[PDB]
Parts: C-alpha cells; structure tokens; sequence
C-alpha cells in the first residue's frame, strides 16, 4: 500500500515517523501522506516502505549479572531500517543503565558501515552499585552519521533486578524509543 507524500508546514514541534528527530526548518519541514497522516523528512521518504493503512527487524543478545557485575555480549541483528539516501545504514549499539540523566554509563560497539544486517560480535561489562536495581539496561541501535546527528533505528530494554533473577539469552525485537526504554519483546 504506497503512500502519497506531498509537502507541509507544521505549526507545533512535530518529529520523523521515520527516523525519530524533528521536522526543523521555518517552513516545509517535512512531507506528509494525503491518506495515512504519516510525517517524514524530505530525505526519509525513499526509505518509507510502502504500508499506507497498514518493523524494526531484530537483535541478538546475552545479558548475565554474575555478583556485581552485568555482562553484555551484543551479536549481530537483522533486518534493520534504512537511515540513508542509499537505502542502507551504518549501525552501533549504545549500551546503558537508565535512568542515566548525567550520562554517566554509555558504552558502545563499533559501526558497521552500509549494512542492514551487522554483526558485531562485542561484550561490555557494567559493575553494578546498588542503586543500579531500579535501573534498566537499555539497548539502543543508531545509524552513524558522519556530519550530521546520528539517527535512532531501534531499542529495548531489560530490568537489572529482573537479569539479577534470570538472564536473557536470544533474539529480540527492536521497538520505538520510547517503548523500548521501557520494555522488551522477545522472539
Ligand atoms: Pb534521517
Ligand atoms: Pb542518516
Ligand atoms: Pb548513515
Ligand atoms: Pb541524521
Ligand atoms: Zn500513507
Ligand atoms: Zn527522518
């Protein structure tokens, strides 16, 4: 199902459905679609597929706290969403405990540039203080861009307290932002 994008100006602080950041600009900030309301920039549209009406793709991960220290091994994912004018992507994850509101506990793999299925094959250890059991570990995937801001593709969350209990092992689904500080959904 094609969308119809045609050119707007929008009058409140409106943001990608695409990519996730702001439509900037003083006027014409982004294209809309006559039939679904969908908001995108100018140079996200090639990469909107075509569900007018109507995913992320997926992570593969191992989380394990063994005494005071949270291990992370971050494998590869599949079926990422395209950030570029070529159709492809150039993916890092961001690992972190959060709440984090002086970003503090960032750590993160390296890119794999003009793909949307990397791997990475990287671990990451977090020494846990004891505040750390409110806290999530996030998982964030992002398309590097090099002069421009980096551009949110995917992201889930697991409770400390709740890998302190059982460790998770396998894929995952990437979700929203907002959703996935919150939450997880398992494959
Ligand atoms: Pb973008
Ligand atoms: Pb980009
Ligand atoms: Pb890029
Ligand atoms: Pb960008
Ligand atoms: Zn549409
Ligand atoms: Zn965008």
């Amino acid at each position: 199902s094609k969308h119809k994008f045609k050119i707007h100006t929008y009058g409140s602080p409106t943001f990608c459905d695409h990519c996730g950041s702001l439509l900037y600009g003083l006027i014409h900030q982004g294209m809309k679609c006559d039939t679904c309301d969908m908001n995108v920039h100018k140079q996200c549209v090639i990469n909107v597929p075509s569900l007018c009406g109507m995913k992320r793709g997926r992570i593969y991960l191992k989380a394990e706290v063994t005494d005071e220290k949270l291990h992370v091994t971050v494998r590869d994912a599949k079926n990422l969403i395209p950030m570029d004018p070529n159709g492809l992507s150039d993916p890092y994850v961001k690992l972190k405990l959060i709440p984090d509101p002086k970003n503090e506990s960032k750590q993160k793999t390296k890119t794999i540039r003009s793909t949307l299925n990397p791997q990475w094959n990287e671990s990451f250890t977090f020494k846990l203080k004891p505040s750390d059991k409110d806290r999530r570990l996030s998982v964030e995937i992002w398309d590097w861009d090099r002069t421009t801001r980096n551009d949110f593709m995917g992201s889930l969350s697991f409770g400390v307290s709740e890998l302190m209990k059982m460790p998770a092992s396998g894929w995952y689904k990437l979700l929203n932002q907002e959703e996935g500080e919150y939450y997880n959904v398992p494959i």
